[PDB]
């Protein structure tokens, strides 16, 4: 049993929920909150942007000390840092950005790092401004990760479309 409330269940391990996932870590305070990285761990919009600035910008700060020590992200790889007042720890996973032409076979590879971690919350990877279909994200989630997952979605109407379109 945990504190995950109002999720639609998908699947054995997969759930589902209309929400902020700001203000979803904010009530949670989850063990592991994914952020929807870049390579840079420049967190500048997105999801990302939303996360750091309710850290008040300190996960910018450890995430800039992060890039000065061990150099860029590879497209499809993470790395555990502070979850600062959202959570215990964030996993900054890099979805591939279909509006930089990175390859969408990626994203399964993104996903396989959540399987590091018996429960996250996270957004769909590649969703949003990565430019990727969401639908698709969800299928290769639930194709993909093995361990306890609760997705945060933004919006409502996607939302709904993902429901109810999921086979
Ligand atoms: C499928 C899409 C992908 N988008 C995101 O995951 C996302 C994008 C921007 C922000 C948040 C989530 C949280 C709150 C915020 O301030 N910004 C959806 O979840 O609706």
């Amino acid at each position: 049993v945990n504190s995950f409330s109002g999720y639609l269940k998908l699947t054995d391990n997969v759930y589902i929920k209309n929400a902020d996932i700001v203000e979803e870590a904010k009530k949670v305070k989850p063990t592991v909150v994914v952020n929807a990285a870049n390579v840079y761990l420049k967190h500048g919009g997105g999801v990302a942007g939303a996360l750091n600035k309710a850290t008040n910008n300190a996960m910018q700060v450890e995430s800039d000390d992060y890039i000065a020590t061990n150099g860029p992200l590879k497209v499809g790889g993470s790395c555990v840092l502070s979850g600062h007042n959202l959570a215990k720890h964030c996993l900054h996973v890099v979805g591939p950005n279909v509006n930089k032409g990175e390859d969408i076979q990626l994203l399964k590879s993104a996903y396989e790092n959540f399987n590091q971690h018996e429960v996250l919350l996270a957004p769909l990877l590649s969703a949003g401004i990565f430019g990727a279909d969401p639908i698709h994200s969800l299928r290769v989630c639930v194709d993909t990760v093995r361990t306890n997952v609760y997705l945060a979605v933004f919006d409502k109407n996607l939302y709904d479309k993902l429901v109810s379109s999921f086979l």
